[PDB]
C-alpha cells in the first residue's frame, strides 16, 4: 500500500490509463528542420532540430519499428504529465508519409554528458538539482504514474539556464494496486532489490530508490554506486553496503523466496556506515545532511523509503527559493 497516491488511477476515468485504445493524430513533419544527431537510443535516434513555424528549438526522436503499444503508453504518460514541474514537454507527434516512420517532437534541453558536468557541480548546485527531480517525481506520482528508470542519463541539465528535466518515459508504466510489473525495468545499477528478487507487486517506491542510487553517486563521486557484474551480483554489491539482515527481514515481510543461484553468492554482511564511502575529493560536498537523506532512501522495504513529498522537507533543502 504506498503510502501516497495508491488509487490515483482508481478514480481517474478508464481514458487516462488505458493507452491502447488511445487514437493518435500524426502530423505532417515538414515544418520539423532535422539537424545534428544529439542522442541514440536502443529503438531510437534523437536529433537537435528547429520548428520553423513555432520559432521555436527541439529535440526530434525518431522510432525504429516498435510495437504501438509502447509508443501510445509514452505518448499516453507524456500527455498526462503536461505542464508538470520539470518533465519534459512533448510539443508533436509526427509521421513521414512516405515511410510512415513515427517520431515524437520534444522541447529541447542543452544538456552537457553528466560524466562532465556533475564534477563541475558546487553543494548548492547538487541541493538545488535533486530537489527539482524529487519534484518531477513527487508530480508524476500523484498523477498515477512510476518513471521505472531514473538514471543521471535520464536527467537532462541546461546548468547555464539552470533548467532540468526528467526525460525518457518509454518504460513510465500507471500505477494501479495489485497490479504485476516487469521486474525487467531499469538500469542494473539503478534497480530497486524488489525487482532483483522477482517482487513484481511494486510502486513508486521504485523510483526513490534509483533516485538514492544517484544522489549517492554524485555525493560519494561513485557512479554507479553499486557495481553488479550481473542481476544476482547486484543484490550483493546493494547487501555489502545495506547489510544482509535488513534483506532477510525483507525477504521474510513479503513472503519472497530467494532462487536455488541467490543462496549462494550471497554471504552474510554487515551494513557498511556511509562514512566508509567518505574519500579526500568528496568529504566536501558529502556532509551529514545529504547523508541521512541518502540513508531515508536506500533501504530494502520498498514500504519504508521516504516519499519525494517528504523527502523535499528535508532540512538538505533550505528551499526558501
Ligand atoms: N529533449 C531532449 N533534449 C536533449 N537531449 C535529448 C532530449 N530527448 C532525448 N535526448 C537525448 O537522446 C538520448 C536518448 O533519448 P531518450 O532517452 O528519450 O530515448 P530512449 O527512450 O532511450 O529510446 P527508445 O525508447 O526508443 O529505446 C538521451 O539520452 C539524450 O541525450
Ligand atoms: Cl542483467
Amino acid at each position: 500500500i504506498p503510502k501516497f497516491y495508491a488509487d490515483v488511477n482508481i478514480h481517474k476515468p478508464k481514458e487516462y490509463y488505458d493507452y491502447d485504445n488511445l487514437e493518435l493524430q500524426w502530423n505532417k513533419p515538414n515544418r520539423y528542420e532535422i539537424m545534428k544527431k544529439i542522442g541514440r537510443g536502443k529503438y531510437s535516434e534523437v536529433f537537435n532540430g528547429y520548428d520553423t513555424e513555432c520559432n521555436r528549438p527541439c529535440a526530434i526522436k525518431v522510432l525504429k519499428p516498435v510495437k504501438k503499444k509502447k509508443i501510445k503508453r509514452e505518448i499516453k504518460i507524456l500527455q498526462n504529465l503536461n505542464g508538470g514541474p520539470n518533465i519534459i514537454k512533448l510539443l508533436d507527434i509526427v509521421k513521414d508519409p512516405v515511410t510512415k516512420t513515427p517520431s515524437l517532437i520534444f522541447e529541447y534541453i542543452n544538456n552537457i554528458d553528466f560524466k562532465t558536468l556533475y564534477p563541475k557541480f558546487t553543494d548548492k548546485d547538487i541541493r538545488y538539482y535533486i530537489y527539482q527531480i524529487l519534484k518531477a517525481l513527487d508530480y508524476c506520482h500523484s498523477q498515477g504514474i512510476m518513471h521505472r528508470d531514473v538514471k543521471p542519463h535520464n536527467i537532462m541539465i541546461d546548468h547555464e539556464n539552470r533548467q532540468i528535466r526528467l526525460i525518457s518515459w518509454g518504460l513510465a508504466e500507471f500505477y494501479h494496486p495489485g497490479q504485476e510489473y516487469n521486474v525487467r525495468v531499469a538500469s542494473r545499477y539503478y534497480k530497486g532489490p524488489e525487482l532483483l528478487i522477482d517482487l513484481q507487486l511494486y510502486d513508486y517506491s521504485l523510483d526513490i530508490w534509483s533516485l538514492g542510487c544517484m544522489l549517492a553517486g554524485m555525493i560519494f563521486k561513485k557512479e554507479p554506486f553499486f557495481c553488479g557484474h550481473d542481476n544476482y551480483d547486484q543484490l550483493v554489491k546493494i547487501a555489502k553496503v545495506l547489510g544482509t539482515e535488513d534483506l532477510h527481514a525483507y525477504l521474510k515481510k513479503y513472503n519472497i523466496k530467494l532462487k536455488p543461484h541467490y543462496l549462494n553468492i550471497l554471504g552474510e554482511y554487515e551494513r557498511k556506515p556511509w562514512s566508509h564511502f567518505l574519500t579526500q575529493s568528496n568529504i566536501d560536498i558529502a556532509k551529514d545532511e545529504v547523508i541521512d537523506l541518502i540513508d531515508k532512501m536506500l533501504i530494502y522495504d520498498h514500504a519504508k523509503r521516504i516519499a519525494p513529498k517528504e523527502a523535499m522537507e528535508h532540512p538538505y533543502f533550505r528551499e526558501v527559493r
